[PDB]
């Protein structure tokens, strides 16, 4: 049975049993609260295949949260500008963060990932070595403990939540090691099913690789676990045409060269094999 | 029946987990990765094929939510879960032999009530300090009860070497539709024989609270697992549960209107129709 299947059959469940719930950006939803998937990541890798998920940007936005960084333009500056709207002037002074130059985002995931509790002062600053570097410490636990059931990476911080462009999503994970292989499971406290949920589950399962390559081991599961889990209203007919193509075999994902540390990888030690996903198809809220 | 979920948990990973040593050295068949939903509609999940202990799950809430971190606070209601790791050679063995007997440091009532505070020791006064989580929970209910932000968090990797334990249940989010409110648990590490029937009646509490509080009706509790294990020693004991029918659900009152959280007490709540099937296994250290 195809992976992915578990994916439309979450989006079939919120068609036909989610709730209308009211929403943050005024478009509205059909939403369903508690729902937990299994993506097999042993010789394949689960890049949606009834929509294109923007590969691209899943690995250079995962590249720029291990180096930490809290620059819009950094990413950007890549060919990537998916954070592009959080940084800019407008937005950055609705929030009250007039003195901050355009691009700073404030303490969000890389920060909280290399430097959680570390003083947040611009996105220009140097934070080497300050705050806890959860990162290399679920790597270094995985390597010399690998039984143990609090590798956890977290991004929820409340206290520096005021400071950030957006509440984190993707808020925490856990690591798991049995049998040879690293499993990873997200707890995503609110999920757009239509166009965020693919990215986030194909950032994930490449981190879970990276982390399986720098620690010898071979991947395992990513188990993805979401809080609201919802479908914007104006993605009902888009979904209701992509449930009814059936997915192609999941793509490869080849690392190719071996890399000793998390911070020596680059986008072009990567390559996806064999990704042939349907045509395409859906209005992103705001 | 709801307990079914948490059969069928314990059925999946006797026959499907994989063997795994652990901390303890006991060693466990584990799962990483389970969901199950108890209504709380008209009923509590109390687990009825074996009796949980109710007087430690409501006075270890009440001792969260007033946010103490001294294991005697709780012992002197005759709770004494936390005082094996607020013991002095537990204490020792981890470095804190300044730290008085009883002090767990920031664990789960201090993260909730003042996260980011800097912990002193569990007689300082920590009012005003750091973020109070748990009114803040509260007040967006109230307030704006479609946000997807909902979270209280006691897993704070700054203060995780000053805990006595890291926290087991990590995250807490709540969520609202048709004024019933749902509280979904990220618990990374799992005791199903003895510890998880205990979050359960944990949480499921937590939401009732809450929503008497916001003017709601309790929904679902839904109880995420990490690592979900059971340990070697408790597969026989367990084996036994399995074939117990389930009683219906007990229902838990609330005796009285109570406007903030801060003013529940024990004599508050009262479980009707707990009717479990007699207790029975040993507690991994
Ligand atoms: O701008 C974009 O943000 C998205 C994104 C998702 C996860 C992530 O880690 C980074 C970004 C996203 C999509 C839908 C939403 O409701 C919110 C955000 C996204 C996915 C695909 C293409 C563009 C975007
Ligand atoms: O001492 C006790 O800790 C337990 C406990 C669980 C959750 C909680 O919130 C508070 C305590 C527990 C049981 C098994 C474990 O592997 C670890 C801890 C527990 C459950 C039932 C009776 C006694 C205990
Ligand atoms: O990684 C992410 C970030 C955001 N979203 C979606 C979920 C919500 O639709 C919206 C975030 O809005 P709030 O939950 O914070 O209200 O973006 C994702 O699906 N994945
Ligand atoms: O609220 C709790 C606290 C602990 N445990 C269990 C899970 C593990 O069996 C043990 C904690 O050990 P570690 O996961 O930290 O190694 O206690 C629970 O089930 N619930």
């Amino acid at each position: 049975r195809h992976g992915e299947l578990q994916y439309l059959r979450q989006v079939e469940h919120i068609l036909r049993c989610g709730f209308k719930k009211e929403d943050r950006t005024g478009t509205g939803t059909l939403s369903v609260f508690g729902m937990q998937a299994r993506y097999s990541l042993r010789d394949e890798f689960p890049l949606l295949t009834t929509k294109r998920v923007f590969w691209k940007g899943v690995l250079e936005e995962l590249l720029w949260f291990i180096k930490g960084s809290t620059n819009a333009k950094e990413l950007s500056s890549k060919g990537v500008r998916i954070w592009d709207a959080n940084g800019s002037r407008d937005f950055l002074d609705s929030l009250g963060f007039s003195a901050r130059q355009e691009g700073d985002l404030g303490p969000v995931y890389g920060f909280q990932w290399r430097h959680f509790g570390a003083e947040y002062k611009d996105m220009d600053s140097d934070y080497s070595g300050q705050g806890v570097d959860q990162l290399q410490k679920v790597i270094d636990t995985i390597k010399t403990n690998p039984d143990d059931r609090r590798i956890i990476m977290c991004a929820w911080n409340p206290k520096d939540l005021p400071l950030m462009a957006l509440p984190p999503c993707h808020a925490l994970c856990q690591f798991y090691v049995v049998n040879g292989e690293l499993s990873c499971q997200l707890y995503q406290r609110s999920g757009d099913m239509g166009l965020g949920v693919p990215f986030n589950i194909a950032s994930y399962a490449l981190l879970t690789y990276m982390i399986a390559h720098i620690t010898g081991l071979q991947p395992g599961d990513f188990v993805h676990t979401l809080g609201d889990a919802h479908i914007y209203l104006n993605h009902i007919e888009p979904l209701k045409i992509q449930l009814q193509r059936e997915p192609r075999p999941f793509p490869k994902l080849k690392i190719l060269r071996k890399v000793e540390t998390i911070d020596d990888f680059k986008v072009e030690d990567f390559q996806i094999e064999g990704y042939n996903p349907h045509p395409t198809i859906m209005e992103m809220a705001v």
